[PDB]
């Protein structure tokens, strides 16, 4: 081990493994946890050559092979527990994205909205792969509208079929990972049309390539979308369909219906905002992991010219860099599990807009705290050797599906205006929003006073959008244009209103802290969290005489006497994740903190290096 | 032209051609450089795939095929002007970097701290490519610490040779471009030893690799560092040298030298920052360009529900992600040219100071404006279809090599402190920095108002950092720990002070406009370029008593004010740019505004489409 990181965890005044514990849930989990990692990391079947030596192609057929056999061992292991399920998969594609993604999260459980006939018809074949699927709701003109989608299902009364049809080029499904080359079968989203009568968005499995020959049947277009940012080994893909001609029998019927004769029948998320947050928390975490080991071991110029160059951890804007976002990732991983744990729990309206706005509010940070990491890290942050750039890629895309960020905000909005509304009529809300009970609208010092300051701005945030909100409405009469022209003070409200939430719930956690040590040095998290999100944003607090010129400066003076006292426990902290060197995927994060040498080797293994000589030489230097 | 980029650019007040010949610097310019990129367009040497439809392999070599074939034709058609070199190369690349960079941008010219002698022996081998070369600097130990590099140059007075030696793995030469396979020699960066003593840093000429067969030559290893972030293209590299022997006469002795006999003798940037302004400016500016069309392009959701879905570009939060950037491309372009200008006219530790200052400004601005400009294009910004990804992975190592941000900030940090110090003293200053002379420490309706804003919040930070600075030198005596300890304060005040300077130049260049609907427009941007980095601090103005809680909300207001009075020069003002369509490498950011038809066929024309089957199905899914 090198010795510079041996001195920073020998200086630990914690236990790391206590919060390994916490953050699995109990100390078993974490047992289970790693005796699972174990399990793959083991397995030759699972192991390959790094994927960033790998062309795109080869990444995403190792991810099929994977896959496939990820499916198989779960089953031989006889491995049902959803936790064990994702602990598994998080080890085989050592974080990366893989193909059947649609098909395990999406099209199977699916067909567990369907019949019975169409899932002992569907499922099966399908659980044991001998039907690859997917779930086609996006369009190249549609993501966020829905309503707008254009791909049609037209009920034919003389064949009792559907007719599936993109009549526009913007109607092609597009996006739908494992669509491309992954999935003969596709269930798709389609305007259900049924005697001469539209009557929305219904569900249907299509299937979309020949059996043994995964040729693509007549009438259909199917492919990948090309190169993205990221997602190398995942085929998102398009679907195009000439007028396709499906079973009556394969519409989702269990909640709405379709007669032989034609006749349209009856009727009669929050859980993966909760998996975003917990995957915003864990991405940032395994940033702030790398960069800050690296911190420790990277010595480079000086504080004392008369002394050696230091561990660039050393360095406060380097520890200003990086402690601000390891608190972050803490903060986030209890708003993750507070939310797992309300939901387990009148109070859905509220669920859901907390729950959409905490998905933008976390993801949105922990994706500019990725990069900052990144480049912390100096130049060999630019490097795959660093691991992040990976890690960033593969985390991005959260922020725009799943609901876009700045959409889930304005959701969040009206539900604030609604809360807002009803007690300028007089009635008295409860949940998150109780302050909003005291408008019209503390101790810099305690988390407690913290906790009140962020609820103060929170709520004067709201009354200034709801004040301009207003304003609008009131010179221009459509509550529509209002509602546009005033959308940037109520994002803004929004995301006043998922801070305080996460500064409450992140207090309201380090009480029930069993380790002593442990509990003190995730005050200390806490307490900079919330002192830097002020610090961030101190005009919102100033205008409204929340806290003082004077309280700022001492906020951004106990900032810094934090990092100092964070310092100690800094690389602790992160070991306390417990990511595996082959999750991080980098030579500058290792544990060992041997990175020059295995930096070196990485290098000389990589592809270019293949031959000494480049095949370009002999063609356009020599 | 789609409709909806047409009535954009119907709309519009201003003419933007005559923004191109400001930017260009003239009419005869914009011509030049126009002529120049139709020179190269419909050049068949110089087309190609779609880089992003290559492997790294196959993009390497396709840029020493064009960079070879750039050379040749930029000496055939006699073009020898920097800045026509710089369009000419800028069109051959696409915007992508290039294997015979450090050949042509220092190679070359440093043999031009050369003697004669070396100059005609090196030099006309190197034009001619019959020789390629590269410049070693950085170690995989050190990158902002030149004092430390471990490389050493012995001399060897027997043999009258230097003895070239990397005794560490951390002493391994690490990132230098072309340094991988391209260049047969390289310049390298050494710690002079002759007779006993070490006199720093010199420059040695290496040869590396073997005429003819490009093998490396013995006591020589070399090769590519792997694959990182961006930069697929260029080959950046480390070298390892094993006791490796030059001629004496192979050291760059047109400062010093070193004498047969081994004795040492003698001696008897600002323009890579400037471009790097420039650089930071511009690619925020093809980022803006790709995503404001788009915006129009793309209709999506509703405002009124009885009305179609409006063009994103409708939306408040749309033209809030968006405007402020524009306004902050056109600030960093006018920011560059200034640099330039001044640098073209006692002065010179001003200018050392505030050119690494604004380096680090403004890309570290345009960096993370960038991905904000990807992320409002939806999930199709995600795709490399969008053109943005390329453009951050290829801009973003700006803020990390030619001295990093933080360390910039620093440095400009300095010289701010060195002033407030003279003037502590007594003494008078002049230039950027004469506010200062305003210590001990308006109107935001007007540019000159807002100005002053500025200059205040910079005499304030400044303030506040050299006051924290003492406080520590004053208890904790040595001022090289109180230096680090008060660091984070004194980025803080170089960052406000660089702010401060680019909105008084932004505002100074205004005036000068002959075109008056082009002034107008201009100074709409200025406008809300200045209101908005008010609003993004607020509490700086706050808490320093130099705007009232009153004036921010106002600044607030009128930033949305300005947002729809951009709005309608929106696209036009993109178009001022100028870029060509191969040039923003974007389906989405056409000039034409015909994008899903082109990413149907941009997607189908990708790798993985090349078959309809994926060889994967066969071996794991069949
Ligand atoms: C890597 C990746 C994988 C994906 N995988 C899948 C998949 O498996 N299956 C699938 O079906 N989909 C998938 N998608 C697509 C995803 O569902 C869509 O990207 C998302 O739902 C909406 O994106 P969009 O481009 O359609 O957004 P658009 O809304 O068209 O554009 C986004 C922009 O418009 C603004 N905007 C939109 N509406 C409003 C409004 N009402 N008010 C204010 N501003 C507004 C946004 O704020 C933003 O700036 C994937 C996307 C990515 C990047
Ligand atoms: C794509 C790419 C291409 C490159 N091309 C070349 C090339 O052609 N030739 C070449 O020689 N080099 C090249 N480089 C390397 C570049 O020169 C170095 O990355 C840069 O000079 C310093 O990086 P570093 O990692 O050595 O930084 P380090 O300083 O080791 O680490 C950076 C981190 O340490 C902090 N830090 C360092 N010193 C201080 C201090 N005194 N005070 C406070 N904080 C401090 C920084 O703020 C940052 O967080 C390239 C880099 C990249 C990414
Ligand atoms: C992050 C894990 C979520 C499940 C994997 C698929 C991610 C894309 C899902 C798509 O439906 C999101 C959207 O509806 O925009
Ligand atoms: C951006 C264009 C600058 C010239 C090309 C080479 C870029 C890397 C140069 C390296 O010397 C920077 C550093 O000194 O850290």
């Amino acid at each position: 081990m090198n010795p510079d990181l041996r001195k920073e965890r020998a200086s630990a005044t914690f236990n790391p493994e206590l919060i390994t514990h916490i953050l699995d849930g109990s100390p078993e989990n974490t047992r289970r946890r790693r005796e699972i990692e174990n399990l793959i990391l083991n397995d030759p079947d699972f192991q390959h050559e790094d994927y960033n030596f790998l062309t795109r192609s080869q990444r995403y057929e190792v991810a099929v092979k994977k896959s496939a056999t990820m499916v198989k061992k779960m089953r031989e292991y006889g491995i049902s527990d959803p936790e064990e399920i994702m602990w598994f998969k998080n080890s085989v594609h050592r974080g990366h994205p893989e193909p059947l993604d649609l098909h395990l999260g999406m099209f199977l459980p699916t067909l567990l909205q369907a019949t019975a006939e169409q899932q002992e018809r569907f499922f099966m074949p399908a659980w044991n792969l001998e039907i690859t699927g997917t779930y086609a709701q996006t369009e190249m003109g549609h993501g966020t509208h829905l309503r707008g989608l254009e791909t049609t299902a037209t009920y034919d009364p003389k064949t009792q079929e559907f007719i599936l049809n993109s009549p526009t080029v913007t109607s092609i499904k597009w996006w739908p990972g494992g669509l491309g080359k992954t999935s003969n079968h596709a269930i798709v989203l389609a305007q259900l049309i049924t005697q001469g009568e539209c009557y929305g968005l219904h569900a249907f499995v299509v299937p979309i390539r020949e059996i043994g020959t995964h040729k693509p049947l007549p009438g259909i277009t199917v492919g990948d979308i090309g190169p993205k940012f990221g997602y190398e080994e995942m085929d998102n893909g398009y679907l195009k369909m000439d007028n396709y001609r499906i079973p009556r029998e394969n519409m989702l019927m269990k909640y709405a219906q379709v007669k032989p004769d034609g006749t349209y029948v009856k009727p009669l998320m929050v859980f993966v905002r909760s998996f975003l947050v917990g995957n915003a928390a864990q991405s940032l975490s395994k940033a702030c992991t790398i960069a800050i080991r690296y911190s420790a071991v990277r010595r480079q110029s000086e504080i004392k010219q008369s002394e050696p160059e230091p561990q660039i951890l050393d360095f406060q804007t380097q520890q200003y860099k990086l402690f601000p976002l390891l608190a972050t990732a803490y903060a986030f991983h209890f708003v993750g599990r507070y939310m797992k744990e309300t939901y387990l729990r009148s109070e859905l309206p509220e669920l859901h807009a907390l729950t959409a706005g905490l998905k933008a509010f976390t993801t949105w940070t922990a994706n500019a705290g990725i990069e900052e990491c990144r480049m912390a890290c100096g130049g060999h942050g630019y490097s795959h050797s660093s691991g992040i750039p990976n890690i960033y890629v593969t985390f991005t895309p959260a922020c725009t599906f799943e609901g876009e960020n700045t959409v889930m905000m304005l959701q969040t909005a009206r539900f604030l205006m609604k809360i807002y509304d009803q007690v300028r009529s007089g009635k008295l809300v409860g949940g998150m929003v109780s302050y909003l009970n005291d408008l019209p609208s503390v101790d810099i010092n305690s988390l407690e006073g913290l906790t009140e300051a962020y609820k103060l701005r929170a709520a004067r945030l709201v009354e200034i959008a709801a004040k301009n909100l207003q304003t609008h409405v009131s010179h221009r009469k459509s509550k529509e244009v209002a509602w546009n022209l005033t959308s940037v003070d109520l994002v803004r409200a929004s995301e006043a209103h998922c801070h305080y939430v996460v500064v409450k719930v992140f207090s309201d956690k380090l009480p029930k802290i069993q380790d002593k040590a442990v509990q003190a040095v995730l005050r200390n998290l806490c307490l900079l969290y919330s002192l830097y999100g002020i610090s961030q944003k101190g005009g919102d607090f100033l205008e409204g005489s929340i806290i003082t010129g004077a309280q700022l400066s001492q906020v951004n003076a106990r900032i810094l006497e934090l990092l100092t006292l964070i310092r100690p426990n800094a690389v602790a902290l992160v070991d306390a994740f417990d990511f595996k060197d082959m999750t991080l995927g980098s030579v500058l994060g290792r544990y060992d903190g041997n990175v020059y040498e295995n930096l070196f080797e990485w290098a000389k293994k990589s592809p270019l290096n293949k031959t000494e000589v480049h095949e370009s030489y002999h063609k356009h230097l020599k």
